[PDB]
């Protein structure tokens, strides 16, 4: 599809089972998703963002449905405010910005 | 142009008669840039991202040069470490997510 940014440009995910609902975000490196349960290991880390930072459990190989296109790629699970899809997966299912 | 997302999004732009380096961001409601003078008058606002908020002073009708197209609008100034075109300002320059 073509996304225009008069609105915020949410898409539905599928990740773990679950659909959630998030944002194409340009200018987050990584994926971050609120919380949540996730099958395998994972390892306890911390980022940062405009007001500071918050613990995160990484999950790494986590395949996900981004409207409809399948990637695969590391996930950060914490308590950020929406659900984020990074770079990191914008990647995977071609993802460029144009004007 | 084109731009893929394998680095950061990354363009050169001019405000306040100064170049500075600032990333096109879908995320982003509105753009904020660090800490600089602007001609023209401001209010207080504050904003939230992923730890927390912060204090920021908004200019209105500022006029910012992004590769070629000139877009006039609300800035954002405070400290944040990286300056951040958000969809305010990319509205206005044609900007599309397209997968
Ligand atoms: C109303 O207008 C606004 C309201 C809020 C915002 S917003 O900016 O809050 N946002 C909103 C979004 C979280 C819903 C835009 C988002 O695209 C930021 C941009 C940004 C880039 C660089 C530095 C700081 C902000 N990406 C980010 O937050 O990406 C972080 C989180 C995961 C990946 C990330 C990349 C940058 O490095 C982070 C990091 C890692 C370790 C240590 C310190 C760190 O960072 C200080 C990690 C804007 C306008």
């Amino acid at each position: 599809p073509q996304i225009t940014l008069w609105k915020r440009p949410l898409v539905t995910i599928k990740i773990g089972g679950q659909l959630k609902e998030a944002l194409l975000d340009t200018g987050a490196d990584d994926t971050v998703i609120e919380e949540m349960s996730l099958p395998g290991r994972w390892k306890p880390k911390m980022i940062g963002g405009i007001g500071g930072f918050i613990k995160v459990r990484q999950y790494d190989q986590i395949i996900i449905e981004i409207a409809g296109h399948k990637a695969i790629g590391t996930v950060l699970v914490g308590p950020t405010p929406v659900n984020i899809i990074g770079r990191n997966l914008l990647t995977q299912i071609g993802a460029t910005l144009n004007f």
